Formats: C-alpha cells, structure tokens, sequence
C-alpha cells in the first residue's frame, strides 16, 4: 500500500571507478571488456583472452569502517568494495546514514561465488579465524547491517544470473508491505580463480571471442565481467531524490522442461511479462524501452525476443526499443540485473538512450527484428516516454521483471529568493575530498536541490571525517576554506555588545531573509503603537535619525533579537551568554527570560526617560589604564565606566574632567579616544535620579519576571553578590541597576572555558580587538556583521561557514525556503564526488592460490 | 489472509535414517553423536574427536528422478538426499505429488556450505561441465523446480545458522499473503572437509569435548552436525494432514553492538518475541513450551535465556518449559531451525516432550532457572496443552522468530460404517517398499484418514514405479498379493451376462453400500407404481420368488445396474461394451444411451409379456459341437441359440427335442448340460408373435432413442448390418430384435484387443470360463460376484484390488463417505514407509581432494 521508489545509486564496473566514468564508457561506445593479465595469463586451459575487470582491487578505507588491520587483509575484496559503495549509494540519496541508525531496514545481496574463503582457508596450520569472519557469504549482508546499525531483514541470496534482480524484488515486497521503511539491494561478482571459467566453458556457455554479440546473428555466448553495485529503495515520503517510481515486481520459474534444466523457456517468461502489467495496471502501449537480458546466445536471444514480442507487440502499433547492457561491458553473472538498472537510471538522468556494440545483422530466428516490431538501439536517440521493463533470467530457471515508472519533474520556476547567496559546507577524509565536493558545488551554483542534498549530508562528526570546508556560492569574492578541525567538543559562547556600534544602514542587506524581516516586523508591530516603527530607521535612514538615542536603542535591540532568531532556526543553542549593557538587555532574549515585546519596550523605555529628564553632558574618553589606576587618577565625582580589558578602561564625566585628561594623553602612552554617544554619561553617578522615574514605567513590562539562568553570566553585579536576590531573576529592578553600576567585562571574560567558540551578536564587532587579548589564546572569536559592508548577508554566511570548520553543527538550509521534495531530473549525482583514503593496499588473493591439479 | 498450515515433514539426521528413528535416539537419550572416522582421522589439525553425521551418503535412486549415471556421480550428495526427503515430505503430507504439477507452488532452501564444489573443481584439465549443474548453490532449488514442475519462487539463501528458519518464514509470507498456494522448506548441512572446522575451532565456537550442554555450567561451546530436512507448507484448504497453524512468524538483525560482530545481543531477540505475539494476538500465558537456540556457548545462553524470561515470564504466574535438541544431536549450523521443528512436531504427536541431555547444574548468570520460572525438560513429561514458540539465531546477528499453535483433532466418533471391510492400493520402486506399506497398513487396520492417505498416495504410473499390491482390511481371510506390472495402457472391457445367474441373495452382502442402495432404492421408486418392489426381492428371498422370471428379470438388471453406477464413482470409463441379451438391454446404461428407469422398465416389460401369452415348454440343453454342425443335426423347427465359444452351443426347443439329444449326449464326448429357466425358449421361433404385443408396450418408455456408440458391440446383429438403420439407435425395435434373434458371442468377442482387461458384471460369474478359451491369452478376466458367498462384499473388493494390479488407476475412496478434512492427531506417519531402489553407490568426496597445506 506504500509507493516505493529508488533513491539512491552507486557502483564500480568495468573501466568505470564511478558511476559517472560507467555512463561515459557506456555512451562512448568503448569495449569495456579487455585483454589483459590483470588476474590470470591471457589464454591459459584455453580460456578466452577477454574479459571485463575492475580497475582496481585492493584499495579501502579501513579506519573508517572500523576493521582493524589484521582482519582487513584477510577480508573479500567484494565485501570491501561493497561496504563503500553501499556508504555512496545513501550519500547519493541526499540522506545522511546517521538517520537511519535505528530504524528497521533490509539488506538484500546477491552473491554467488566466495573464492576468498577458498583461497584463504587452504592450509590447515596457518589458519586465521578472522577469515570465517569476513569470507562466509552471509557476512556480506550482516557486515552491512552491523557498520550501518540495521535492524532489519538481512539476508544473502543465490538465484544464479537473477540473483540481484531478486533481492531488488523481495526489497520491494518488504517496502510494499510496511515492513521496512527503507531497503538495500546489492550485487557482487569478482573473477579470482580460473577454474570456474573453465567450468563455464566446458557447459558451452563461453564464447570463444569474448563478447555478447546481442541479438546478433554471430553470437555464440558470453563474456564474464566483474561488478560491485548498489541502490538505496524507499518509501515516498523518506525520499529527497527520485529516479524512478516501481511499478510492480515479481518472479517465476520454468518449472519442467523436455530439452534440459539449461534450456531458456520463453512462454513462461511471457507470462510473467503479461501477469505483472496486468496486475499493475499499466496497458502495454505505455512502454517505449524493454532492457532485454541479452546474454547473445545461440538459444536464449530467439526465445527471449520472442516471448517480449508475443507479450508486449500484440497490438502496439509503435516500434519498441529493446537494448542490452551485455554488449557494451559484458555478463557478471549474481550482478547483472542491478548494472542494467545502473545503465537504465543513467540513460533517463542523461536524457539519451546508450547504444548497443557489437550489432550488424539481425538474427534470422527472430522475425520481429525484421518488419520494426522491435528497435535496437544501435545509435543515441533522445529519451520520448513512457514506461521501462528490465528482466534478468538464471540459467536455473528463476525468472525475473521489474517495471519502473521514470520521474518527470521539471526545474523549478525562477524565484527572487534565488538570486540570493548560499551557504555549502562540505566534510571528507582527505583535504582532496572537501576540495572536490566545493568545486562541484561551485559549478552548478544554481542549482538549489543539489546545494541542499549537500548541506544535508555534511553533519558528519570530526572523528569520522577530519577535514571540513565551506565556500560562499553566488557572492563576487568566493574562495574554498579548507582547514582539519580538532576532535572533540567545544562550547559556543555568546557575547552581543552595547551602543556605539550603528551606522548608516543596520542589517538591511540581511532584510531579504525571510525570518529576519519577520522578526523586525514583530518589533515594530510591539513598538507601532509607541509612536514608532523601525521600518524607517532602517529603509529611510539618513543622519538624523541615528543621533538620537532612541532611535538607536530600538535599532540596536530589534537588530541584536533578529540575528539571535537566525541563530535559533539555525539549531544553536548556546552555552554560555555574557553581555555589555544593553547587550545584556538582549541577553534575556538569548537566555529565553524575556520575550519580544519586554525587551523592545524595555529598550525604548530606557530612551525615553533618558531623553525625558535632562543632566550636564557627558564624556567617554577612554584611557590606556588599568582598574586600579583609574580611580586614583580621576578627579572626585568623576567615575571609571567600562572595564573592557586590563588596559582598556572607560571614564565617565563632564567636558572639563574629559578636557583634563587630553594633556595627560600626551604624557607617555595614553590612548585618547573620546568617542562620545550624544553627550551622555551612563554608567556613572548622574543617573541616580534617572532610575525612580525609569522603574515605575518598567513595572507595567516585566511584571511577573522569570529567573536567570546560569548559563547568563552577569555584567552588572559582582562576582560575589551573583547569589544574591537581585542577580536570580531579570526583574525591572535588574535593568535599572545595569544604568546606574559600572560594567564589569572582565571578571565574566575569565570564566569563559578553554576551547570555546565565541559568537559576536553586534550590527557592527567593535568589540572584536577588545575580546581577543581579554580571553584565552585557545579561543575563536566569529564577527556576524561589519560596518559599512556592501554586502552583509556574504559576511554573515562566512561567519557561519568557518563555524562549520571550528567544529559546531550548523544546517544553512534553515535559513532560506525549503526546496520541493522531489528533485528534478537532471540534477548532478553525488556518488561521483565521495573520496576516501586510499593510501594503503591490501590483500587480494592470487591465481596461485588455487589448486592447479599439481 | 490465508491460514498457514505445515503439512508433511521428512529428515534425515544423524543415526536417524527416517523420522521415526529420530524420534526414538531423541526419547531414548542417546548421544547421535559419535567418535568415529566416517568422514576424516579422529583428531588431526587439533580438532574434536566427537561429530554427528549421517548413516550413509552414498545412496540415491537416480533412475526415478531421470538424472543420467555420469551425471549421478558429479552431484552434490546433499542435493540427492533433499531430492529424496522432499518427495517424502509431500507424500508424509498425504497429497500426491502429480496434483502440483502447474501450480504456483514456491521453494525455499537454507544452505551454507558447498564443499563439493570445490573438490570437483580442482583439477582443471579433467573437469566436466555437469559439477556446475549439480553443485551450484542457486541449483539446490532449481532442481527442486525442474524436477517437481514447480512455476514460483525458488531460492537459495545463507544467513549463517538461521538459514532454515529465515526460509520457513519467507515461505510463510509468501502463502500468507495469497502469492503462492504451497511451499516446500528445506535445510542442509554436510561435513566434508576439515579445514572449515578448525577455522571454527580457531575462531572458539567448538567445544573440545564435542557436547552442547544446553543451559549448563560447564558449556563452552557446541558440536558440528550434519542433516537434511524437508517440510511442506500449504494453505488450509489443501492440507490432508496438518501438524500445526503458524500463527506469526518474523525477523530482525541485532544492528551495531559494541562487543563486536560475533556477540549475540538478548535485548534485539527480546524486542522480536514481544513484537510477534503482539502482532499476533496471543498473550504470552498460552505458552508452555519454548525451543531455544540453546548452542551451549557460554555468553550465548545467559543472554537468550535473559531476553526469554523478560519478554515471556514477567507476569505468568506457571513454568515456562524450555528445551534444546542440540543437546541431543549436536548443531547443524544452516539447518538448526527444521531439526528443531521436527522434534517439536514428533513431541506433539506422540503426546510426550523429548528430554534434554547433558544437563546437570544451572548456570548461575541465568536467574530464572534458580527460581522455577523457567523449567528445563529432563525428563520426559506429557503435553497439557498451549503454545510452543521456536527461535533460531544465527552468528551474524540474524534473529528468527516462530510462533505455532498445535492441533487437537480427537478421533471421530464410531459409525456403523467403520466395520465394514476396506481396500488399501500400494505402489513403490521395489517390491519391498509395496510390503512395507501393506503391512503397516495392516498394522493399522482401523485407522480410516491413515488409509485414505494412504489409497491417495497410491496413483503413481507402471513407468515410474514399476510395483503394485493391494490387500483387504477388516476381512476374514486377508493376505497381501505383490506383482509387477507391465508397462503402457490396457484397455478396459465390459462384458455383463444374460439370465440363469440368480441365486438366493442378490447383492445382499454389498447393499451395505450407500451408493450400491441407493441405485436399488432408485429402481425401485421406479418400478414401485408397477405393482413390484425390489426390496424384499432382495431381503425377503425364498424360493417361491426367483422361479419366477420378472423377479429374476427386474432382479438381474437392478444388479447390474448398481454394479455399473458403483464403477461409474470409482473413476473408471470403459472402452469397449459388449453384452449378452438382458446384460445387452444393461448395456444401454453402460453406454449412457438409456436411464435407470428406461432400463428397469424395459427389462419388468419383457418379463410381463413374456409371462402374459404362453408358449410350449422350451429348453435350453446345451451340446459339445461348433456353430456350423449344429444346424445340420438339429430336426426342422429345432434353432440353435447361443454361440458361446468354438465348442460350446445352446439348442433351443421342446421337450422331444431335448430328449432327442440325450441318447447323442451318451455318443462320444458331447455335453448333457439341460439347464432350463422356467422352461421357456429363449432365442427361437416360437417368439416370433411375442414381439408384436411388446413392442406396442415398448414405444411408450424408450421413445425418442438415442444413437449407439462405437464402443458398443451388438451380439443380436451380425456384422455386415452394423452399420443399417436399426442397429444405430438402441430403440424399441433393437430390444425385441434381441428375444427372437441367435445371440452372436463369438465375433464380438474377436475384436476385442490383446492386452484388455475384462470386467465381468454379473451377480454370479458363470461365464468365466466361456470368456477365458474365447479371448486371446493376454487378457484378464476379473469376475465381480461370486454365488453362495458369504461375504460378497470382500469379493467385489479383490477385484478392485487386482484390477490395481492389471495397471487401471481405481481410487476406492470413493464408494465409502469421506474422512473429515484434517486428520486427527496420533496419525501415524507415512514419510519413514518410502523405500527407495538403492542398489547402487555413487561418489562422495573424500578428505584427500581437499588441500591440506602440502
């Protein structure tokens, strides 16, 4: 009752390391089958000179899958391949295999041969049980389903030539059934000893020129190749990305026959052809492809053909195209099904059909390749529509057919949130892994679908993959930043500053996302009433607005609030949160003590009755001394403000106190920096009388407070009042106090840990020089926005980016419009762009190892 | 949506050739494991002296399953035994295998291992190409499919030692699900070479003393075995015999686990018992017995014994009895679960569980057997009653899980019926297996669903098993008769007698048939407005009765009629017809151009015109003289009558006439055989005006006739007027040509073919001996009815019973009322009575074609 679909691919044959190299072999028309003594002599017991091999054997990636070293010589080789394309086969997909990790999906493999186990158990004195381990056929599929944690059906399978086909089938049962939610099917065939081939050729099944002449006149047999490959099926609603819809599926067998067990039947064939579209109810007109099985025989091409054109060619009145896989790259017997299924996905991902080698003449016992009943397809002709029927027949008898419906999706219609940069952060063991999937991220920087399979399958940790990467995708400056991240966790600290920092323009490049524009607008709806509305503060700002204080207090808070609810829909939760004045205003947001409306108010208000009530104005010249000796220096009446670092200290006072200290700054060292906000002394003894007026107002806000928590470290009050009954809660009492007390921002800085991951939560970090020699040298510090940056959103999607490589965990799909479920056609695999480690080589048994009958 | 059923069970096991002897080593306590040389030394490489395996391995009946003598040889020995063991499973199951001929009936089989393969490849100069088709792993099945002409699923799988169980439950979903209507389960597992247990040794899994102490102190490991186990599965329907109703049956895999690959996990098997018998419905008090994996390991038991009493014995207030038959024979690694099952399914059966061996103290980790929650069976206790549930878990990790509900079909209730005598047929390759079965038939004699299994088993052809017998059960006399029968089609005759065959007591004996009274009660109705009831013609019988001659006439053809409508149920449809007067008047219901009624009235209408007008006392003296010299001596007036044979024919005339012959009878050899029936002459001239009164009666009954067919030969009608007008329909006019015509016995009885079996239908077969000098030599005659005995019953059912023997398929039960579908319980079995032709001894790889190192 559940739709089931394929999602994923990958594979390694002949002369084709990936997928993608398989698909160009394919369409390029090269005889994928070759002859050379890559794993016997050329023609030795009068074997046949050709035949398809992989490119390699011996190469895997064993830290990764947790072998130890010992046990991976003594491993199959096929296990070894089939354990990292079975990890490509899901990162294919577009999920990551850590959501899987609990979850009741099967493992079907068709395997019909275990030379190693043979070979590596042939003397009796020097035995190793590790090769029990690694050799016996059901450990293809329980090794799978230990290193991926499965807890499904496990299950290896033998059904002779069928038997990858039939594992594809019984995974679709389980899926249909609501058994299992996801599934994987294997196929494994590998040419290690030549005694089977000798066995093959004795039957007469071999031809004696090495190839598939598929339905030709001149075929005469086979062609033995090797082959690793693997698909990820699941239910609809788990897929992010869809080849193909399975229609139907299902298996017979011959039964008895006068002729021999050997013998192909095509009748009983035609009639699981003709019982599977009727019980799918799909009409046979519907179908434009058929991928035959093709193996170019003398007796299986005639009753094979035949039996289609009987089931299928009725009355059709089209042409039907029918091909074979076999002919380009040759016949691996337990894998032949899910190759030609490989070959299907990438014809109708590509578009065009991939001809047939080796095609002449038609074979005069099939007469319905004579009057166009039936099509070869023996050029590239363009994919039209319609449904694709793929069967695979053992030589035993056991018959199988899939029909598959292709997905049809369309790109998507052109949005203005697409001309928006994006985020793609990548990870990988080897530095040439993120350096290959940045570079195919930064080929096709349009396209959306593949950009957030890739975000989605980055969230690795650091132990399995050590080396992260980001880059910034349709920006003008770009650039991959790769970098090994250390190992372990980090905590993510939180610091957002005070006043001082606006400008011209505060966060309007960062209107465009859709959940800051949101979050201003719920602080103007809170302050609209208020005669206000920060929508002009920010559109129509200009240097009349932003001199006044409460102006610039309401665009300090609703900006600090917006980049903090970014930070939540982002997945970030904080650690550790310290604050600098009405940064510390924000930080009850950030700690979750205070909500929207409380803070934005709360802000405005703090304006307003500083704006109301009049005092001498005041200065914040700055001065390059300590703690210490500020307060033996300053005149009386005239108060140290700021403790920023150890020799960074902000005085309070009127204009002759601050004309004062301008002839002391010419006297040695001394910073004379007297940045001023519209000639007002906070933090100092001037407000004593601010805060009866300001408190009545902020009883009708934060009434019914909440506590801190005690991740909040306090600025305002000492360290050894923070127990206290005035530092538990974040009262109206709490906020007037933070005016009329000096900030204390170097006691809180001390208690930051070693290793954390600072988060700068300001319009503008001005406060970036001040917290790099106040804090550990163990630490890193992230800006999120710069002043009088053209574009601010690239450089707050930079700062995310190099969070990814500090170590933290942080998902830019979030940030913008999700993209619709299924992915078009057309969009780039990822199977192809996986590296591993492949620094070591292994064992691989030899043709020495194998009884000669010396 | 279907209900699962198991059906019939076959084995072999170690010292355990059949069933029965299994089941008896495993009551007995004997240890089926021993320390002998049978398949290599008694400890080289350091391995166990002690190992179960199998009797022999070198027998198989080649002929029968048409594989060739070269092809015999180059077979893997454990495929010939399943071959075996699965025709004895579905014979056990009481079905014929001829009735799944075409169906979608599916097969599953659990293997591990092929060892055979390998030694017969090694040689790559003198291979043959036959070692690929009879060793392959897929070929396990698929000649399982070719052989029995199975069309579904047919699947070879390896999941290490649940290899079994996994294909039970596949088999399973697939009948449950409606997919397949049958299924054939299989497992195997043969020790050849040594090299496979000392990488077991090496990995530690073997215990050194060879033993599985199941729930032990002392176990440290478990002991390799052999055996071949078959099953047949089948919807509720089709199943003559059922043991039990799977009521779940499922799987999972144990996922990652910390400890490593080969450690089990009791929490995954915990989880997979509670999801069963959840999705089930059964609640976990109906239980009473658990089979456990129970391989005597020593961090294996603690955990599956721990998962067992958390999932089963939390709230259960009883014992919960557990057992392990690997105690008793060892451990078959792929075919753990079917060995298991069969001790279970022989347990229920015979009322008694089988005990444990080697059980002394608990194991302390397990605190459930310190306790009473869990009971070991150690001695052998009856079965009370509930649920028993089978698990089987395999290295892997793989977990299977079964749940199965015993039957309780008391015997029926007795019936009248029950006394009656019964036929039982039997056919086998040798004479001793037709023995075999007739004297345990024999044995039990009363038992009604034993012996119709045992009739339906027995339709098998000449060609296949050349060997017959029958024997009479709940007789007198009894004795089985056992020959050979020839090869190719007989013809079946019928040749039914004319008048002078009453006697006193017609058909008394078999009117304790139903179908035989309810042909009787029908002539009846039909004769009963006529003034004339045949009832008490038949019980009433004394001598003032059947001197008449419309009793003798009705009394005649009510029998024949009866005989023929009981030979009609029994399946059989004659070839030729051929009668003799009143048997040529039953002869139109034997063809079918008459009726019942037409018949019965025809033959009461000659009777009461024969008795209305009177004509001169006739005779019917019989002379030792041909057709040709009995017209030239008979006296003017004087006709001969009947040509029986060359030298037997009857003269017809009145009583100077008949002593006319007396003084010849004196003269040389002639017969003086004067047997008169009411003095009346029968065949002659003095009938020629008794035709025209009764044809006028006749029109009324046989109007509108129905056309004669070939088969039936006249005898009132020469043969150049077999094709005229009047012998083409068997109307009014062909029936009064039979009174006053010669009756022709002679050149009818040469067209009937040379190798024809004849069956006489008579009350009293007289014409025995006229029949055996006037056919050809290479006929059987079989008579029907015997006069003056004292069970005719029995008579008819030797002639059934030979007629099985002459080579007629005739299934007698269809003349007694049907058994009730399932068979109760304590039925005996019928897989241990299959006796093969092993004669011959084929080859088997010995411990020298496998490298040792050298």
């Amino acid at each position: 009752m559940e739709e089931v679909v394929i999602a994923g691919m990958s594979g390694k044959l002949p002369e084709s390391e990936n997928l993608q190299e398989f698909w160009d072999n394919l369409i390029g028309g090269v005889d994928m089958v070759t002859d050379d003594d890559r794993r016997w002599k050329a023609g030795l017991y009068g074997l046949p000179r050709r035949s398809g091999k992989l490119k390699d054997l011996s190469r895997f990636d064993a830290s990764f899958f947790g072998v130890h070293p010992k046990q991976a010589h003594t491993m199959d080789p096929q296990l070894r391949l089939l354990l990292e394309v079975t990890y490509e086969a899901i990162v294919d997909g577009g999920i990551n295999p850590d959501s899987l990790r609990g979850t009741h999906t099967g493992v079907w493999v068709g395997v019909s041969g275990s030379e190693t186990s043979e070979a590596l158990s042939r003397d009796p004195e020097t035995l190793v049980g590790y090769s029990m381990v690694g050799c016996q056929r059901a450990m293809m599929a329980n090794r799978l389903s230990f290193f991926f944690d499965f807890r499904g059906p496990s299950i290896a399978l033998d059904t002779a030539c069928s038997s990858s086909l039939m594992a594809l089938q019984n995974a679709y049962q389980a899926i249909h059934s609501g058994q299992c939610p996801a599934a994987i099917v294997g196929g494994i065939n590998v040419l290690l000893k030549p005694n089977t081939s000798v066995q093959f050729l004795r039957l007469g099944m071999l031809s004696p020129e090495g190839t598939c002449k598929a339905f030709d006149t001149a075929g005469n047999g086979y062609c033995r190749s090797e082959g690793v490959v693997a698909v990820l099926l699941t239910k609809k609603s788990l897929a992010r990305r869809v080849y193909a819809t399975i229609l139907n599926a299902g298996t017979n067998t011959d039964g008895f026959k006068e002729q021999g067990v050997t013998f192909p039947s095509g009748d009983i064939q035609e009639q699981l052809i003709r019982s599977l579209y009727q019980s799918a109810g799909v009409a046979p007109e519907s179908f434009e492809y058929i991928e035959a099985h093709g193996t170019g025989t003398k007796v299986g091409d005639p009753q094979e053909l035949n039996g289609i054109t009987r089931a299928l060619c009725a009355t059709r009145q089209e042409p039907l195209l029918i091909g074979s896989t076999k002919s380009n790259m040759g016949h691996p017997e337990p894998a032949s099904g899910l190759a030609a299924l490989a070959k299907v996905l990438l014809s109708l991902e590509h578009g065009l059909w991939a001809p047939n080698l080796h095609f002449h003449s038609p074979n005069p016992e099939i007469p319905a390749l004579l009057d166009g009943r039936l099509q070869v397809v023996d050029q590239p002709l363009p994919v039209r529509g319609g449904n694709v029927g793929i069967n695979s027949f053992g030589f035993g008898g056991s018959n199988v057919h899939i029909i598959l419906r292709p997905n049809t999706q369309p790109p998507p219609a052109p949005a203005p949130h697409a001309t928006l940069p994006r985020l793609l952060r990548a990870s990988g063991r080897t530095p040439e892994a993120v350096q290959k999937l940045l570079e195919q991220g930064l080929r096709h920087s349009q396209d959306l679908a593949f950009l957030s399979m890739l975000n989605d399958i980055a969230a690795v940790p650091a132990t399995a993959m050590p080396f992260r990467g980001y880059a910034v995708l349709g920006g003008e400056r770009g650039g991959p930043e790769v970098q090994q991240v250390p190992a372990g966790e980090r905590p993510l600290w939180f610091i957002c500053s005070g006043m001082g920092t606006q400008w011209r323009g505060m966060g309007l490049s960062l209107m465009r996302l859709d959940r800051f524009r949101d979050s201003i607008l719920r602080s103007d709806e809170a302050v609209k009433p208020f005669g206000l509305k920060v929508s002009q503060l920010l559109l129509s700002t200009d240097e009349s607005t932003f001199d006044d204080i409460v102006h610039s207090f309401v665009s300090l808070t609703a900006i600090q609030i917006g980049l903090i609810d970014l930070l939540s829909c982002m997945g970030l939760r904080p650690d550790g949160i310290v604050g600098h004045s009405l940064g510390e205003v924000a930080c009850g947001y950030a700690d979750g003590c205070l909500s929207q409306e409380e803070a934005v108010l709360a802000a405005y208000w703090r304006g307003q009755c500083i704006k109301e009530a009049h005092l001498p104005p005041g200065a914040m010249a700055a001065v390059g001394l300590s703690w210490e000796e500020c307060k033996q220096r300053c005149p009386p009446g005239v108060v140290p403000a700021c403790h920023n670092s150890k020799d960074t200290v902000t005085i309070s006072g009127p204009q002759a106190p601050v004309f004062e200290f301008v002839e002391q700054l010419r006297k040695e060292g001394v910073f004379a920096k007297e940045v001023r906000t519209g000639g007002m002394a906070f933090h100092s003894y001037f407000m004593e009388a601010i805060a009866p007026p300001l408190l009545q107002e902020l009883k009708k806000v934060i009434r019914e407070p909440k506590p801190r928590s005690a991740r909040w470290l306090s600025t305002s009050i000492p360290e050894a009042q923070w127990h206290s009954s005035l530092a538990r809660t974040s009262s109206a009492e709490y906020n007037v106090n933070n005016l009329v007390s000096p900030v204390l921002f170097q006691e809180a800085l001390w208690h930051v840990p070693e290793h954390a991951v600072v988060l700068e939560i300001a319009p503008h970090a001005l406060l970036q020089a001040v917290l790099k020699r106040g804090l550990k040298p163990s630490c890193t510090i992230i800006p999120l926005m710069k002043k009088d940056h053209r574009d601010n959103l690239e450089f707050f999607l930079a700062g995310i980016g190099r969070l990814h490589l500090s170590g933290i965990d942080a998902n830019p799909n979030a940030l913008f419009p999700p993209v619709e479920f299924p992915a078009p056609r057309g969009t780039p695999l990822i199977s192809p762009l996986i590296k591993w480690d492949h620094s070591l080589a292994w064992d691989v048994p030899a043709a020495e190892d194998f009884p000669n009958g010396s």
